[PDB]
């Protein structure tokens, strides 16, 4: 029985319930993530920016089955084209806008990766992806507004691949946390 999260803290408790079992109900998780109305005061602690690239800020370690983090995107900051390591990825906008560009898994042959589609995620919207769906790139294309997003991954993962848009070639990346629980972690 899914209720509206009243606050970020509330959202986290609900996520522990949802992941209390071995199976994820994706539409339910996406629904509750969406239902949370972004309140900048609730997550300001986690919203730590870097001048040159986007940052990953851990919010909750989950119950072994997931974790939850906040990503902060300066003007013009974006990601690589990437996968999600056989895990669920949920992404919700907390501030600003992000452009999400979808790509298919590349064939063996070296080829331009052509955009399958793109969309603009606006404040409070929650997107979902997993490897069965495809790959994506996420970008703050604004010249004037920073962006902030909330990401839920299940199971947790700290590695993934980046794909070269010219060739489809992948490289394994290890991701780092800019902060954990509000604390900068160099
Ligand atoms: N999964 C990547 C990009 C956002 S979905 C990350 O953790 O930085
Ligand atoms: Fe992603």
């Amino acid at each position: 029985e899914l209720l509206k999260p009243r606050t970020l803290a509330d959202l986290i408790r609900i996520l522990h319930e949802l992941f209390a079992g071995d199976e994820v109900n994706v539409e339910e998780v996406q629904a509750v993530l969406e239902a949370y109305e972004s309140n900048p005061a609730e997550w300001a602690l986690y919203a730590k920016f870097d001048q040159y690239r986007y940052t990953r800020n851990l919010v909750d370690q989950g119950n072994g089955k997931f974790n939850l983090m906040i990503l902060c995107w300066g003007e013009g900051h974006g990601s690589s084209i990437h996968d999600h390591t056989d895990s669920h990825c949920f992404l919700k906008l907390l501030q600003g806008n992000l452009k999400e560009t979808l790509f298919d898994w590349p064939d063996k042959k070296s080829n331009e990766m052509i955009k399958k589609s793109e969309r603009t995620l606006r404040e409070n919207q929650c997107a979902y992806i997993n490897d069965s769906i495809g790959l994506h790139r996420v970008e703050n294309v604004s010249h004037t507004e920073p962006a902030v997003s909330l990401h839920l991954f299940s199971p947790p993962f700290d590695t993934c691949h980046a794909f070269d848009q010219r060739t489809g070639h992948k490289n394994k990346v290890t991701m780092t946390f800019h902060s954990k629980f509000g604390i900068r972690t160099p």
